[PDB]
């Protein structure tokens, strides 16, 4: 897993998204929610900045924990285990608390997401600021039930992805499908709970949020309804 | 009005009785009572009815009826906006707006704000109605798009509408072409909402969601309901 | 005379060479004569012909181009139902629908009935011809759409419709808008029907499918043809 | 299995439709299955005599008969409807529910079928049929391939192709299992459009007397996946 | 230019000066099918010099008449013809421009062949020959008839009426007008594209090569899904 | 495609006494129902293996010494003063090679292996007809008793290339993956690609029974000769 090529892996971006937290990240500390296998947290490691990762599965921040020995700046990367929902770090604050490729739409309900966005707001410290990378739905152009498609190939494997679409409950729910010739199948089930931009603007103004900027990626490309993702920063409201 | 389905709903007498079954022997205010599709249904039920317009001239083809119905006095002509609803320390066991009227207005703030005041014209237990598009059984393109709504012998009547999804905004015209080279155009604008997105809405101006229907007849609603009617009460 | 397919089917011809095939130097009739698009092509090939046709007005259009036809004297212009009649003891040897006009009756009883009247006026050997539209290819979207048909250099020619998949009925209007406000609407309603159904109508009216093509021209009939021929004998 | 992978959870609706139009008399079912109808029937009081042409399931519908506190009410009969002979027995009500009827790869077949059922039928007796609707499935010509449901360790998907001509549906129910196990479940459907399969009745000898889009009688239109079609003796 | 929104011409009229003025050198440029000067106007702002040629006599005659208006009016220089069946004598120029779909006006890959030699053959050493155009894969455009909303006003609609033939390429379709109160107003226009790996191959026949393609003027990055292109042409 | 003996017989009807060149003569697909109707047949490829199950076959078959297997690359080849009445290239061959110009070059190649009033023969996918989606795709190919054959790929609508994955399931857990890429051209602009290659075309149809082509066509027959004066 996220040794996958092209389309299969994730997002090719984790450069870019440092570079982007690392500029509104005033030489303090940042938090990344679902830091994962440091797919963001090194790079910004390899520009100077202390990141907090947190990540509710032990299982594989123990591979950060293995990467960060191995890695030549993995000491400026502080594993941390806990739930987006119920984040408690004491006195600590931060510049950034940042979630990256979908992170926030894990949490399977508007509500969870909601406190998950007010929690993110009270660890920030003054003129600090809460980013999230999210799908677009209107650019996704996600069909309605069920659907099946080709996600990527190998030489000796197939990426295929088998999915459910709720446009009510607004969830998706995916097997990411790795057919490997000799008869090998693999399957990888995840959910998504996905919200709408103007929508998510006012979970996050229920939160003390309000939007400041939104990009179609880390690179500043501007937003709109082809969009197939977005990049949206929020700050701590009147 | 028109015919078929370039007409409104022919749901007026179901929306009544919905709304009597919720009004607890006080009287009901309608948002965008227009010439009173479900107000004098209403009156038939014998519930009184405040109803609100800012339209000024549809307002007076109102009134005209109000006199020549049998319970017409039971129909309260109200002119204001759903914004500038100022009506005093009257209270309502029931304000509804049906067939998109919240979606008249063209922003999620001020949709809020109608919600907000609907809640404070309520008297204890009373519930706030709607009926809306719902956009996942509408199953509406991105863009621009052109169809035909309903046929007559001598007229067709066609729609051309423009969708931006991000506004979510429906912006369209709603065209007649009669045999003899008339055309008439009929503009009109809508900001509409997902159910999730207008329950949050609900919540911040103080209502929670107590039943959800696909339509008056208290209809399953699901993913494929072109229309739901959701019913609020005070949180 | 309208250009492109705005009119009708280019396939006047070959469709008089398809029925003259089939005809034993005998008479054939045609029902929903019209203008003769088929008679006429046909009479010049030494074909009798009897057409039927309801309209009264539209059937004195044809007596006037017969007086001024070389071969006029060879259409006969009948006055009568597509459906319930009496030719009283003719028979004919080929007896054809061009262009949906099978389709024109709107109901499946009303086609086999036309169908059955069809059997009992044909000859032994003689064979009942059809042209209908193939629903499979037609590819028919389900309620209402609106598209184009053709283009003139001052006109365009339009089409609304309205399509009842559980019916099998087409309800539309042919629209042609002319630069300077000029708008012409021609109503036209169609049942159709599926192969499978259509044979089986065949057999209850004592038909039986003996071919089936794309066009007049016997090109293969698949599931993407647009059209069918289709020639019927008795059981 | 689960979800819309498994056979649609309205048997219990079924039962009780076909339940209020039997005479409490016995009731045929073509093409019982594992009983998914049947049994619920039993619940109800109703003598339900099942066919079924599969043998590795008439036999497992004897081992759920026997542990069935009401196993005593149904009657199977293995094998080929067309060729059984049930004698002088009639029935008030003969139903297929599920496309069984469309298993039947031709309109002869099917008329002949339905004709069968009407001769079985006792006066006042009633023929009912579920089937999928041409109009409501939204069938794409030619081959398709979809998901059709979602478990933990496994995938349900789909490939068919769909000849519009000849009205046939073939096609795989596939399974892909973690750890890399593969199964694959053929079958063939030849549907017909309610039009056309009411004049397949008519020939049969069979009336409409009402059509509704489930067995809960809710209302049939062109956007209905499905319909349940009840029909009389002429 | 006078249509709202979708229904007029693009708005990108002052980007497209830009771009062809950063190509320009010393000699003229020359622009095919100038139109009301959309694109020549603003060039004339950047003290380029432009030749524009056109057929239509009944827009030819209100570009002169913008043109002593005008404060660089001076720079903009009328031509009658058509861009395959005109000789301009050894006037050279560093830019050859067709904006927005002109190259496609050309009903035959045969006449834009034409055009592209035509083209290539007024041009200074290093010159460029620059194009606009649809780009097939990013239009999605469907097979056969369509009708379609392009844009709405207060008192008007904005329709079109087209016809697609995929294999012979071409696009043919009515620009539609409907106003309150019964007004109709129709605007026919046909196009042959092509498609970019179609067009290289014409511009190679034509001695060009390609040297750089965009999105738009403003040089965003092209890809499949851009709905347009701006092609630069070298000569071989 | 089971057109084989249709394509036999569309090349014979062209070959007359003469002998014929194959470009991905495969196993043989095409060019033993040629040898059935007595037809010489030059088959090239550059894969050795799948060149012996010819030469295998070819000893094998009655009229097996019909066939003539050789080896070379479409593009540059190397045959000397041979010349050929018909070269045809079938199911796809001429877009295997991945780049319109390595196909312009396999065309002129073709061209100048004709002999005079010889022809250059291609079956080709017709985009139009295809109805190709933009990016990724999977669908069903074709269903057996105990094997599912799916297909998964990729299109980029710009490079005008496919490249897919045929894949094969078994009941008992079997995968077999088969890749394949192309790189497909539009009818006009494989026309002028020809005329480059001093080509022109003479004729086109849907198919080897030379039926109707038109923008539902799925495919293409084109018939090439060399370019008039």
């Amino acid at each position: 897993y996220d040794e996958w090529p092209g389309d299969a892996g994730p997002p090719p971006d984790g450069r870019e998204a440092a570079l982007f937290v690392a500029a509104l990240a005033a030489a303090r500390p940042v938090l990344e929610l679902g830091v994962g296998t440091g797919r963001v947290a090194f790079p910004l490691a390899d520009l100077g900045v202390e990141v907090h990762g947190v990540e509710s599965s032990e299982p594989m921040l123990d591979k950060l924990r293995e990467k960060a020995a191995a890695h030549p700046n993995g000491n400026l990367v502080v594993p941390v285990l806990g739930n987006f929902a119920k984040l408690d770090l004491g006195e600590q604050r931060y510049s950034v608390v940042f979630a990256a490729f979908n992170t926030l739409f894990c949490l399977l309900g508007q509500d969870e997401q909601i406190d998950c966005m007010r929690q993110a707001r009270e660890l920030l410290e003054p003129g600090g600021t809460f980013v999230v990378q999210c799908l677009n739905p209107a650019g996704q152009r996600l069909a309605t039930g069920n659907t099946f498609g080709t996600v990527e190939l190998e030489d000796t494997a197939v990426h295929l992805e088998a999915s459910k679409h709720d446009p009510l409950a607004q969830t998706l729910s995916a097997h990411h499908i790795v057919l490997s010739e000799g008869g090998g199948i693999r399957l990888f089930p995840y959910r998504l709970r996905y919200a709408y931009p103007a929508e998510l603007d006012l979970m996050a103004n229920v939160a003390g949020l309000e939007l400041v900027e939104r990009h179609a990626d880390f690179e500043r490309r501007r937003f709109d309804a082809s969009s197939r993702y977005h990049v949206s920063v929020y700050r701590a409201a009147a």
